[PDB]
């Protein structure tokens, strides 16, 4: 019953235009699933809340997904290692998504996301196009109440530590 | 019944001299458990096989643990991103442990270990003293037959790809 998946990267290059509600498919890419499309779908399943705790976040596809969730009324909170001050984090911040951050020293090295306080997405993968398309990486997607509890506790500790006020 | 733990880092600094069978405790460090001691114990529980697939590996404590397992007759196979050509990987290689490697370009970005084809240890953590003592990181320790199967399959694919012959 409970979701337990693992995605291995590098991801196959596939079309995500419909998934990401592209404005305006006739493209040449495969229209089938990949590790990236599976990750996107896990995130886009969010109806209530998304916590993101990511060392690095520059993927425009993943940025678009998070944008759409914010536009849908999902409560999005993001922690990254760098403040990123046309970056994705810059665009998320401009859209009104709360982003808190570390010293850009390497210290905040988690790569996880929590969807609706019920699904934990966690791996070796930094959310960058370079890593997604080129690196050997893993991302776990788990509906596990204890892991979600413990990761949400960690998230909230880091969230409060980085409160700009 | 099945093990499902998560270790969060940075690790408390605690004594590991007895655990790592130090030659020759009167030290000033706490003699209690930490995220690092828990990781060490998970590895040292190996009786048969250890597969390590690690972006970076420079921790002398973790190096010592792997050494001891090799000396105990455990079948140790290591994949790292860099060839490391007094490094830990150098010392493991000299001791007769088979190490295979990537291009030192960032591509081999996993941070996992498989103990006795039954426990998967996987996280955000690179096995370096700097990361262990300073970074916010997670390491999962899971007795999960499907995750172990799929991670062992991935390991073997990478192992064969990097066969020096
Ligand atoms: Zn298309
Ligand atoms: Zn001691």
């Amino acid at each position: 019953r409970p979701r337990r998946e693992v995605l291995f990267f590098p991801s196959q290059v596939t079309c995500t235009e419909a998934l990401l509600q592209a404005p305006g498919c006739p493209c040449s890419l495969p229209h089938s699933e990949s590790s990236l499309s599976r990750l996107l779908r896990a995130l886009l399943a969010a109806r209530s809340s998304l916590e993101l705790c990511l060392f690095a976040f520059s993927s425009p596809q993943l940025g678009r997904a998070v944008q759409l969730l914010h536009q849908r009324g999902v409560r999005v909170r993001v922690i990254t290692d760098c403040d990123y001050m046309g970056s994705q984090i810059g665009l998320l911040r401009k859209a009104g998504i709360q982003v808190r951050h570390d010293q850009d020293l390497g210290y905040m090295h988690h790569k996880f996301a929590i969807v609706d306080k019920k699904v934990l997405i966690t791996g070796s993968l930094n959310w960058t196009t370079q890593a997604i398309q080129n690196n050997r990486e893993n991302v776990l997607i788990m509906e596990d109440t204890e892991y979600v509890r413990l990761f949400l506790e960690e998230f909230e500790r880091i969230w409060e530590e980085f409160d700009p006020t």
